[PDB]
């Protein structure tokens, strides 16, 4: 029984301890592990998106599976108390969230699109955040001045346009920030 024959694992934002049972357990189930990125990767484990990995995956290979840190050891638990495992082995339960660690916060943004910035971000499995800490990872701004900004600057926090929010859904990924800068 080799579940995985084809699967080309490999990890990024993970601690050496769960990235040695990953690997192990995945090697097990019948796959390959990379502990860099090659060209054969088809799955990604990642447990960020601010990573040369990621970001590499997220702008040059559309193909590849974000997934999360917790996809293999439950795959592997599953296989081994016998359950039949199905066609599609656990890949869209456990697709890493568009907007993972994400902590979006706003200015210069008024209603209703205030209210359907902090919809989507919800969807996608980020956080949002009402006022301006410095562990928020993205600010979108819909103009360059005012307290916010100005401290988001000052703290090197990323500063986008909403298209940033939008490109990143379509795309299922977190996407680089100088690609959405304000002009
Ligand atoms: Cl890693
Ligand atoms: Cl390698
Ligand atoms: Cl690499
Ligand atoms: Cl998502
Ligand atoms: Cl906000
Ligand atoms: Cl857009
Ligand atoms: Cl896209």
């Amino acid at each position: 029984s080799k579940p995985l024959k084809g699967f080309v694992i490999c990890c990024t934002s993970i601690d050496l301890k769960q990235r040695t049972e990953i690997s192990t357990k995945a090697t097990k189930l019948g796959a390959a592990y990379r502990s860099d990125f090659t060209k054969d990767v088809t799955h990604l484990i990642a447990g960020d998106f601010d990573t040369p990995k990621y970001k590499f995956a997220a702008k040059s290979r559309p193909d590849i599976k974000i997934m999360s840190s917790e996809w293999i050891p439950v795959l592997y638990e599953s296989w081994v108390q016998g359950e039949d495992l199905d066609d599609g082995l656990l890949v869209d339960k456990h697709l890493l969230p568009t907007l993972f660690k994400c902590r979006v916060c706003l200015t210069n943004i008024g209603q209703p699109e205030r209210s359907r910035i902090e919809n989507y971000v919800l969807k996608h499995g980020g956080t949002f955040c009402p006022d301006l800490t410095r562990d928020v990872t993205h600010l979108i701004a819909g103009t360059s001045s005012g307290r916010k900004y100005e401290y988001a600057l000052k703290w090197k926090i990323n500063v986008v346009c909403v298209e940033w929010l939008w490109q990143s859904i379509q795309r299922n990924a977190v996407l680089e920030p100088q690609y959405f800068q304000l002009d």
